[PDB]
């Protein structure tokens, strides 16, 4: 008899999952598996990720539940737990999604050969991506694009991504009853306290394929706002009502098919012919998500800049000071210390917003490294992707895919644009809340007497500003371009 596993790592979802098809395919049991390092916090991860992923898991729990079987969250390595389980529970075929990262290519390719030593077939289909990205480097010539622009014109070339999996039968195959590492006790889904963290989860954005595909279908509910979406157009201070789908999270984790949302897409598309086109529309968003991981997963070194070919070499100063004071979120800049305090507490910006900061503490303001302001969002943000993050972070700092380091964004117009009123400001930044919108953006501006009216004076309840905005940047900026020259 046939008994398999579906190993779950990314796609945490049941819609969309050709590995999860193929496990339950001819199968007399069927072994919903997610295997979890219990000592993960003893390496660097905040409580907000961390339990939007254990959200997740308890939403594939009732899911497995509602059509006849469990989930089992098996605690340690992969390497030391599937050799048993193998023999075990007579294992004969293993499915899981494919992953390009570099940490997964030496973890799969370990487990692939443990399933040799035991008979067991591996079979691990594409469905993180829209399109097999190896597929698309063979395409382009043997090398990926470099370029949003020949990217969008190579897909454009290959066709539709293939269109999503169907869905899973009502009734799926149980695993076998009395198997000792499947016991209920040793492969529940721990709570946040149970694994370690000591202070709750701040974030509003609930995990799981339920809610993904709920904030999903709200997307859609306007197909006018779907079809003409502009990215460079929307508001980085909303924040009740979010301008963009804040799907992030959910297409990271896998609890969202990329593939359903492009077809969603499509079907508005059909019926809008005056529809955004890439890169500023919907679809293009996807599209930067699949640019980065294409040439991500084909560049070395891509998450740092010593050895990165793609990556611009710049001199960053080693500035503890000014790292810990964005950190902190007390650089005196209220537009940046309200993104900040937003980044750890809901663990998600707009992009507009991560625009700001990015580009305050690199090529902007303080030129600290791409690489520490890295670590930060790493920590905090419940969408962190290992190949999204880093390019993005080469693209706010000038060294890679974007030049124009002439840009340089005000941490004190910029917000203003949008919310003159400081409505963004007053949220996140309490202590603010009672100063006239005159100062909001600079408060060290404002009379002696302004402040203490409102209840904060600068230096004793919110910092004075860390640098002079006209200062900082005029010295960022001819550090770029000589670097540049050199480049
Ligand atoms: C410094 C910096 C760091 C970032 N780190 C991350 C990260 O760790 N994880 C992450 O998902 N995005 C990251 N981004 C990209 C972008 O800010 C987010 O994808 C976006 O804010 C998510 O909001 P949304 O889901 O409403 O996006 P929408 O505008 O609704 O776009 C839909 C989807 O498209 C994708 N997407 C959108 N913009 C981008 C982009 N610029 N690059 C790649 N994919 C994109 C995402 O999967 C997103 O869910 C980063 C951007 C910056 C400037
Ligand atoms: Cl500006």
């Amino acid at each position: 008899v046939k008994n398999s596993i579906i190993w779950f790592r990314k796609g945490l979802r049941l819609h969309d999952n050709p590995a999860l098809l193929e496990a339950c395919k001819d199968a007399k049991h069927v072994y919903p598996v997610f295997v979890l390092d219990p000592h993960f916090l003893q390496q660097k991860v905040s409580v907000n990720r961390y339990n939007f992923l254990l959200e997740s898991l308890e939403d594939l729990q009732r899911s497995f539940q509602a059509r006849g079987s469990r989930l089992l969250v098996l605690r340690g390595k992969p390497e030391e737990v599937f050799p048993r389980v193998f023999r075990e529970w007579g294992v004969t075929q293993l499915c899981f999604e494919h992953d390009t990262e570099p940490y997964a290519k030496v973890r799969d390719a370990a487990v692939r050969r443990l399933a040799a030593e035991a008979g067991v077939e591996v079979v691990t289909p594409i469905s993180h991506t829209l399109y097999d990205t190896d597929m698309l480097v063979a395409r382009n010539g043997g090398a990926a694009p470099l370029t949003m622009q020949s990217f969008t014109k190579l897909v454009d070339r290959v066709g539709d991504p293939p269109a999503p999996a169907p869905d899973p039968p009502a009734a799926m195959p149980p695993p076998a009853e009395d198997m000792p590492s499947a016991a209920p006790a040793a492969t529940g889904v721990p709570t946040w306290q149970e694994v370690g963290f000591k202070e709750p989860p701040l974030t509003v954005f609930k995990g799981g394929e339920t809610e993904a595909l709920a904030r999903l279908e709200a997307a859609f509910q306007d197909p006018k706002w779907v079809a003409g979406f502009q990215k460079p157009d929307t508001d980085p201070s909303a924040w009740e009502k979010p301008a963009t789908t804040v799907l992030s999270p959910y297409l990271k984790f896998g609890c969202l098919s990329a593939r359903l949302f492009h077809a969603r897409l499509l079907e508005v598309y059909r019926r809008h012919p005056a529809h955004s086109q890439p890169p500023v529309s919907l679809r293009g968003q996807l599209l930067w998500r699949e640019f980065f991981y294409t040439v991500g997963s084909t560049t070395p070194n891509f998450h740092r800049m010593a050895g990165n070919p793609v990556c611009k070499q710049i001199d960053w100063d080693d500035n503890p000071e000014f790292l810990a004071a964005w950190r902190e979120a007390r650089t005196g800049f209220p537009w940046i210390d309200a993104i900040m305090t937003q980044l750890v507490t809901w663990g998600w910006m707009h992009h507009l917003a991560r625009h700001s900061v990015a580009c305050f503490l690199t090529r902007g303001d303080l030129y600290v490294s791409w690489e520490r302001g890295m670590e930060v969002f790493e920590e905090h943000l419940i969408d962190q992707d290992h190949y999204l993050n880093a390019a993005n972070w080469m693209w706010l700092s000038a060294s890679a895919f974007f030049s124009q380091y002439f840009r340089v964004y005000s941490p004190v117009v910029f917000g203003k644009k949008y919310d003159p009123e400081g409505r963004f400001i007053r949220k996140f930044l309490p202590v603010l809340k009672d100063m006239p919108a005159k100062y909001i953006y600079e408060p060290w501006t404002a009379p002696l007497e302004v402040q203490r009216k409102a209840g904060c004076v600068v230096g004793r309840d919110y910092p004075a500003p860390i640098v002079d905005h006209a200062v900082a940047s005029k010295a960022c900026i001819a550090r770029m371009a000589a670097a540049y020259r050199r480049s």
